[PDB]
């Protein structure tokens, strides 16, 4: 048996801009109020209040090449 | 038995932007107002109040190549 | 036996774009007001209150290529 | 001759108010772009751009007596 | 000749309010861009640009009382 | 010729607030762009660009009690 397992990938992945600016993220302007009372819990809480787990992502290219081999006998 | 196995990738994934810019996200600008009374809870909770887990993105670029290559006997 | 797996791909994927931008994305501008009171829970409680989740996503590019190739024997 | 002015005022101007509150003015939120090219002015140019004067007023009471004695002989 | 001038004011100007508050005043939140090429001013140039004399008046009170008391031989 | 002017004020300007508070002025918040070429000015030029003279005013009354006496003979 002779397997040649020879791909051959040449490509590119490719990006210009020209200024890349001016971008405003403002979760969460807003008031938040939260008010609990006379409240009974007989098992595990978790509680997130307020801003959180925001993102501002901005990368000059943010490009992705992906690129997945497999050879099974 | 013989298997050849040669692909052949020239592609090219390409962007051209001129200015990327003024670009606004304002999630949750609007008060947030949350009472509880006399509540019970048995089990497990889980509570998330305000603004969270929001995304602003902007890649210059954000072009992607997925390429996936499988020989199985 | 002879396989012989050789695709040739030549292919682009391309943009141009002039200047791209005055994007404006305002999710939950509006007010959100919860009042619970008296309420029993047996079970299990997930709960999301305000502005989650929200995406702005602004790619100069965006393109996207995806290819699988698969020889099984 | 006699001349007896003599008015009397035993007036209330009076107000209750609960509570005063959750007010927004947000005037100009929008985008303001001016593009001016070969003007000529032969005379005395005002201009005034962008989010000028505004006024958010809120007196807890804002209650006004407004009174006027004239006597002329 | 005999002129009397006896007005007499008892007369009260009064608020009563809760609490005053969340009041937000947001004026010029939007961008402002002005571009001049080949402009000619022959005479005076007055130029107010951006965010300018805005006003955010709040008093826990803002009654007025105003009187005028006039007498002309 | 008798004048008597003997004008009574027993009057008050009164105001009872709660909590005076929770108040945000926010002028100028946008980005503000001035460009300027090849102007021609001959007289003279006031300019004024970004955020100037905004005022906020929180007085726990800020009544007002004006009062005019005049008698000329």
């Amino acid at each position: 048996v002779q397997i040649v397992y020879k791909p051959v990938d040449l490509s590119k992945v490719t990006s210009k801009c020209g200024s890349l600016g001016n971008i405003h993220h403002k979760p969460g302007g807003g008031q938040v109020e939260v008010k609990s009372e006379k409240l009974d819990f007989k098992d595990r809480v978790q509680s997130k209040i307020g801003s959180l787990d925001n993102i501002t992502h901005v990368p000059g290219g943010g490009n992705k090449k992906i690129e997945t081999h497999k050879l099974t006998f």
